[PDB]
DNA sequence: CCCCACCCCCTTTAGTACTTATGCCTGGTTATAGATACATTGAAACCCCTTTTATAGGCGCCTTTTTTTTTT
């Protein structure tokens, strides 16, 4: 069946981004790791090196203010609580057999229910308390094996992780977790080669306009999108 | 170091008011089928042509004659 490569990938916050996370102490904070620059180029390089091997990917964001930045920024369609049942459809029909479009953004509207799509790889822009056992349950859903019979892995799994962040505290705890529940696992500190693509977020000027951004959200903004 | 108080959260479900689509029925004029106005080509139905020899009324129409009225 699907034989899935977990990873957890742990960015540095950019010292700007690190100074302004501990200075606020509402759950506003929240947003500045998930913002964190080195994430969104963390994403921006998996979505790249993924997409070159026609993988489907579906990118889980729990916050909405993030899912947005991230989707709009990365011209991927997203979808969340709002989107209506004929836009939904839309994507969801587009991602399935548009050869076009094979990653899409996800808010927990996905997760449960609608149907979720089958996807090779789900890639997670954050971490928090403190449901180990909804990810994995996320995770076998979505994570089709990619039809590579004779490979190692044919479908992934990471979850991205702001280091000196709270985000931390989360994973040796999801590690422990996962490899409890039979998978592999590994921690990546440096994603080989994201100095021979392009990403976003290269200039300082960039970053703190989205860190001005950050800051002008509220403590709702760093909610997680709630869904009955 | 231990106990008590305060703060922040998610749990899902029940209320009636408000908005959108479906069925409702309702006022023009347009598209159909056949007959009417009627007009078509077709045909049949119609009177018309050749005269005679006698009888004797009525019929209408002609130019010349006589009488009456008008004007000078």
């Amino acid at each position: 069946i699907a034989n899935v490569q977990c990873a957890e990938v742990w960015c540095p916050m950019t010292a700007e981004f690190y100074q302004e996370y501990l200075r606020e102490t509402a759950r506003k904070r929240m947003l500045l790791y998930i913002m964190n620059p080195t994430k969104f180029q963390a994403c921006q390089f998996l979505i790249q090196y993924h997409e070159r091997r026609g993988d489907k990917i579906i990118v889980f964001s729990d916050n909405v203010y993030a899912l947005q930045e991230y989707a709009l920024k990365m011209g991927k369609p997203f979808i969340y609580g709002s989107t209506p049942q004929q836009e939904r459809m839309n994507i969801l029909q587009n991602f399935q057999y548009n050869d076009q479009i094979n990653t899409i953004f996800l808010s927990k509207v996905g997760d449960t229910s609608i149907d979720l799509p089958e996807a090779t790889c789900l890639i997670q822009i954050s971490s928090h308390y403190g449901s180990r056992r909804q990810e994995a349950q996320r995770l076998g859903r979505i994570l089709r094996a990619k039809r590579r019979n004779d490979e190692g892995f044919n479908a992934f799994f990471y979850s991205l992780v702001s280091k000196d962040t709270q985000e931390m505290y989360y994973s040796t705890k999801r590690q422990a977790f996962l490899v409890d529940q039979g998978y592999a696992f590994k921690v990546i500190t440096h994603l080989h080669g994201m100095e021979n693509p392009n990403l976003a977020y290269a200039s300082p000027r960039e970053r703190r306009e989205l860190l001005q951004e950050v800051l002008a959200g509220i403590e709702v903004d760093a909610d997680n999108s709630v869904g009955r």
